[PDB]
């Protein structure tokens, strides 16, 4: 493919793609492994927010009753989220808070979800729930101050359209929960941004009904949130895996555009859309998350998602996760960008590569994005998504690039099936479920992207880049001006080194 | 050619090769860059000793006078060595102390050497020198304890046979020095291992005459020390470089062997030989040091060195160095295993690869060493030294390794003219003298060994490795037993992941 | 009163006191907070062993089924203990392993203990319990090597004599469990030191019977294990506290003495006694743990416990704990030496003070220990336990100490009701449950022990220390030799500095 | 003396006091010790700028020549200052650059200053000098960007009115150097802030003459810079100390006010004034620097200096220094707020305590500053300077603060002759010149300010605080509102803890 890149760009590539990221339940943020991962993530990708479950679930331990006199009185315990939210700010990432699930002692019923058993029943008392919300949100304000907390976003629950996350998928009782929550939030401070309905795909009439509910009853909404996944249901389970086929990335972008339109035609036309969960597969034990295909796939979404949505949050930044029990093996199919022992998966590198793009959009299509940075250098992320089985499937992309700076340093980073892929190498080691330190160390060496560099002189003010992508490669290409200093090394002559010319 | 690696080995590959390592002057150990460098070097190569000049030179500031009442009296400032040596022991490296150069205020003349102007004249008074030595040795014992200082070694002066390092290259006067120093040391504790004559090559009758001076006069010697290089004197200079031709590595090994023999024919037939400086070139501004050639070259030394010499200390661990002024550019020909910004140079990777070898020497010729680890894995370092100008020059090596382990994990790391070579990429950047942090980080990325993994079945309890070395490649190959766990993943099927088979 | 310290000591004060230390369950070692706390504890007190609950309980996640080829087969997930033990060894602590509690899937009934719901029923199948032990112990050996694991200890279950921890406190069923476990361990390696009965107090015929059981059936036992507390059952509960009266520490030492005597009467008279949990109170929400009284109390135990027992393991090193839910406030009555946010509690400082003592036991009574270090210096720890309510209550102590020195530097460190006491200060702050970072730093500053130094000249080779201990003071006194260097500062006169004399 | 602190104050206490700080020559910035110190300084006191010598002196290595052909051509080496200025920015501190001294290779003459021998002669060629500056400033802008460099300040030379620092203290020649420098700076970018004359006191007609010179010859000046000290010429020397009397703190403030007047009376009446060096003693071996008096003395300067000068830069932040050779002992009278081994001296605490103050000035006089912070809390630094010899000499300050809050947590911090004073304890240890690590740790533990806390109820809507300062005591007091949480601890009763009430 021959893509002629212009010197100038009308558009700006926005940073929506790294606005927010996902995470396993907040209680897992107490784990050193977790925070190692979060550190890595925030050093290499700069997420602004993080979005998880469990804030009000009982391992974090906020909501209790507590026998005083002979009445059960509510007790709010911030010991853990203080630590959690602190560890977050310390890593320059803010909570996209998600109020859920139901504390056990506030639950109206038994139903739970996940291995860690988040209670998914409504509050036995909405006054108690509201007071939870007021307490938490007020607690946050005390700890972090109002100006900090105002930058946070507060989602109400999670996937209420699903029977697993909300008793009977009750639209009406969710809307009651939304309204008590949204009102509770604004009552603490009116700038605080509360939103919903946190629905998973398959039920976008919920967004419309949610926005009709909010307009009709004058319920505050500051954003719509929605999840996006492209995996069909499991066509094969093992004791530790769900294998699922996938719709192409276009399916996710159409999901985004569709929900943007629902918002345009609603009484709240100006509302931000945050996709608070996205990946390929929605199961934390689907091995696709460990693969290069995941990288290549998710790159398209990084490219284009931001046209439709104010943010879209990769579920998750890390394999530290337990919705489906403790990981049974190093590469076990989890959502994480980072695997246990801080081994980036290929998808991590995809974010790393997008994080090198500039603001100025020179060219974008369905398999690349090409940007100018403020120093005049170019940054391109290209990907070769291939959802079909088979080998080779190399795609050459020819890039013609405007460069006035007579010489250029090109640095290219590739992750694919061979490179930046610890999953492949893990396989070769015997798929050790519980690898030794040495094996982890090799895995990490191997998980680094392949780097290639060159100096190229630009003939006619043009650089012609032949970029050969292999199956499911995501690659970062940067073209820097070379300010050559060779001429200051007077007499320099590598021909005077043994073996060199 | 075809190498049939025996299943078993009588001989043990010893750790002589990393007993000790070279350093820029001890004063420079105060530099944060220096410690960063030592720390990397101690994490990836665990050297036991570090040997450098400048212990008694005036930047470290031990020796002074000091008009106290009405008298110029000696003052021993240990502020800097306490901190230097402390920093050494904190990194699990002990000093191979070298008593030099002449404190300015103890100097008998003004001849200095180097940019930092180490004085190279005999002491104006040997009684004061003696006391310096007693004071230093004593102070060390007081700070670190007698048990610890006894593990240290003590060389006396540096290169006294060279006019640059010692006034008139006075053999007789350097023997006076050695005697005063050796006795000084021993008078403090008889078990302190003192030695000399730390000579450079070209005048090895100094070993003979030194050890007869020691026999005649019964001067304690506990080892012989000697430098060893293979570079002729510079035949080109720039304002910045020396370019030297190198003798091949056999010349260094014949140097080792011939000195060993000279010691065996001496009155002290059994003394240890510590080669206290070695590289290819002896100039810290010979770009050869930053190349792959350097690594391939030194790899043979690591392999055989221990045959003839109890230790051999690579000059140096780091480009933190000043003999020829402050590095005028990132890669500037410095002795260092590690370049500024902690960019491993190819020779670094050589040591690191030797660090992965086992005790059991299975096979060794002049281009490889093969070893069994105590868990039964093989570790083999192969190098392809090519001193002749020109491209290509690839060696095909065929390694036939035994192991009744069925399945095998091979990890291969290569560093050559393309991989693990930040010098070649520095040049592509336009030889930035003073690189941006971004350039540095690229350089670091690129300085990493290229890793290649595979799983192979064994046929007939044998692995057959067809190994292709590029020019001046050093490569580590490890063959580990795969204890394969895949069978525990019942239902595991990569064929159920999108794109995978 | 008056105490004349012998210049020489017959006996050695041993390190039994810091052989082992308690931890809240192993699952919590995943917390970054837990490890912060351990690093701290390992730098200031060097514990060799760490004994905790929950190795096999389900948060750590080892034991699962796992439906494979039509059966429920065991699935040993090592993800979490690998990470846990790793981190233990990285901080130079080994597991005093305690095989408990029942994995939910291995359990025969529903009885749990604690908020974390450790199952306390017999295995539904003792063969599978055997295979669990074999799996875990084997796994450890496969990861750490046999020479490492052989240094560990293995306690079977916890407090089988209590109904809360073991169905019916069934003695015969516990012996069955112990036999199965002890043989399973030994079946893996005969060096693996296994032991019980891990009983709480009140019921020491369990030792007698347990050992009778083992003699009769030739069941391997390598040590006896026992808990030791001195608190009566809670007389007052709030929703967050258990308040308890305490027996004096002689009571604990009598427990030690008495259980050792039951071992000498038994068929295994020479068996090690490891007291694997002691504290004052056995409630993790008794505020007593946070006080200076706890420190002063336990210092007597540190002083004398080793006379009777091979180890005694302070429950716990850290307030990272959850047996009674998540800490409801910074100081919440947790067992920890270390409070959250790495705030040392008074008791932490007691260990620290014992960590400064020498081998040579010069003098000891029930309020002090005095030791000679090998450099010749004295180290004394003194405590003024005062269990009575009220203020004042200051012990005077006249130490008369031989010193072979003449000029002496004394460093006293004190923690008591004023200093080294973040609890008192936390109360002044308004008892914030969830203190801000600022408050926490203040608490940490204030948690440090008060230091008083002084130079004293000996008279007639003796130092006469008049020491006043406030109520529940634990104080460390070190008397070190001064090698005065002031004479070398010729002309030094502080009287030539503004204001100084 | 009683002070009725008003609730609100019209004026702001400015942060001029910590705008900038002094340092040893930039070359020492390369030392690990130095950066430990800077780290600490920047974690506890937040300095915006750092100002020292040697930028162009040859240890930093920027100016060389460099025989190319037969010509000596200038060569600029940025290897060191890149690493220095990076290390600066990483620690959030910016260079208050100072162009000096003369590179040997550029020097017109042989006169040097200091042990390290900065050349203090005019350049041999002013074009060469100019080119140096352009080179240096262009480099900065290249590496860090114009926006960043525009925030830096550029002083020309140091103390040109002193014969030691400038050949013949030649005024007219300094103005030539100034003009050439300032013109060189402004030619690179006009917004770069260039300034001088960097004079030491006792010669202020130079500021007048300088500003007339610049006014008349239209030479750019953006700031006046000046040094301020109060020590008289030494009255005793030892081989290692200068001992000096000190004019009182008013003398310095009057120096500040006098120079502000000369500036107002000048052709540039609104120029900022930066005191680029102040301490009490101008010698780096005056033990007053090490003392508590230093602290209490510098406290009035921090309180008030800002009225008269835009900045005032305490020479120096650390003892890493060599103007008078390597430190001969731990506390050796160096300028540093931080002693070697990162042990803060009392003075460091004064900056720390001042760094606790709010912006809103409630009350100030010559012994205290009392401020309100944005959360309504009070912060006051009180000082009791006593320049006379003698014991005791305390000082009661009675602050009467309005608070209608019911209750108050008070946190006080004291460094005086007893507390926060490691010099005092170092003396008790026998003035170890080169202390053991154990000794250093005691020293550090002792270098911490004494902390006293209490809770105080309000009476009459007011708090009456009696603050006893002892000799040369600086003390920080913070009064915060207590939000008492005790009522939530329902049933709490410390009375139910052994020994407590
Ligand atoms: O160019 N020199 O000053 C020089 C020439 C030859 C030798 N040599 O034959 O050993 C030499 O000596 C040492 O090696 C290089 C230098 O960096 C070391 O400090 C010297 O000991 C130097
Ligand atoms: O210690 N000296 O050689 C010296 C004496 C007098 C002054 N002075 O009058 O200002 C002085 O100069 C400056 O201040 C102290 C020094 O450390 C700085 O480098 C100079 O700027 C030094």
């Amino acid at each position: 493919g021959v893509v002629n890149v212009p010197s100038n760009g009308r558009e700006k590539f926005k940073k929506n793609w790294k606005f927010c990221v996902g995470t396993g339940r907040l209680g897992l943020a107490l784990q050193k492994e977790y925070l190692d991962h979060l550190k890595l993530v925030q050093e290499k990708i700069g997420f602004r927010y993080i979005r998880g479950h469990g804030l009000l679930s009982d391992d974090v331990g906020i909501y209790r009753e507590v026998e005083i006199d002979g009445e059960m009185k509510p007790f709010y315990n911030f010991t853990y989220i203080d630590r959690i939210v602190d560890s977050y700010l310390a890593l320059n990432i803010r909570p996209f808070i998600e109020f859920g699930f139901m504390p056990k002692a506030l639950a109206s019923g038994d139903q739970t979800v996940f291995y860690w058993k988040g209670n998914v029943t409504p509050p036995k008392d909405y006054n108690k729930w509201r007071d939870l919300i007021v307490a938490v949100v007020s607690h946050f304000i005390e700890r972090y101050g109002i100006e900090e907390v105002r930058t946070w976003l507060f989602e109400v629950w999670n996937a209420p359209n699903l029977v697993n996350f909300w008793k009977d998928a009750n639209k009406q009782e969710y809307f009651k929960l939304y309204e008590v929550t949204a009102r509770a939030v604004k009552s603490v401070d009116p700038h605080l941004q509360v939103g919903g309905p946190a629905i998973c795909g398959g039920s976008d009439e919920w967004i419309t009904d949610f926005l009709h509910f909010c307009a009709e009853r004058r319920v505050p909404v500051d954003f719509v949130s929605r999840h996006a996944y492209t995996s069909k249901a499991p066509h094969k389970k093992t004791f530790e895996y769900y294998y699922q086929e996938l719709e192409p990335p276009e399916d996710m972008l159409e999901q985004f555009k569709t929900v943007r339109a629902l918002i345009r035609q609603s009484p709240f036309p100006h509302l931000p859309l945050h996709i608070t969960e996205y990946n390929t597969s929605y199961s934390p034990i689907n091995p696709v998350h460990d693969t290069a295909l995941n990288a290549a796939y998710i790159a398209r979404i990084l490219s284009e998602g931001g046209d439709y949505v104010d943010s879209f949050s990769y579920w998750t930044f890390s394999d530290v996760f337990e919705e489906m029990d403790v990981p049974k093996a190093l590469f076990h199919g989890g959502f994480g960008l980072v695997a246990l022992h801080s081994i980036p998966k290929p998808t991590f590198h995809a974010f790393t590569f997008f994080n090198a793009l500039g603001d100025e959009l020179l060219y974008r299509d369905g398999e690349m994005i090409v940007t100018r940075r403020k120093d005049g250098s170019i940054a391109a992320v290209l990907w070769n998504l291939v959802m079909e089985k088979g080998e080779g499937l190399t795609k050459e992309v020819q890039l013609v690039i405007p460069v006035s700076e007579s010489a250029v340093f090109i640095k290219r980073q590739i992750v694919n099936e061979q490179y930046g892929n610890a999953w492949r190498v893990w396989k070769q080691m015997g798929r050790p479920r519980f690898p030794s330190r040495q094996a982890v160390e090799t895995l990490r060496q191997v998980a680094q992207p392949h780097v290639m560099t060159e100096q190229r002189r630009a003939t006619d003010g043009v650089i012609h880049l032949s970029i050969v992508l292999s199956k499911n490669e995501v690659t970062l290409i940067e073209i820097e001006q070379v300010r050559d200093e060779t001429s200051t090394y007077v007499g320099l002559d590598d021909g005077e080194i043994t073996s060199y010319s």
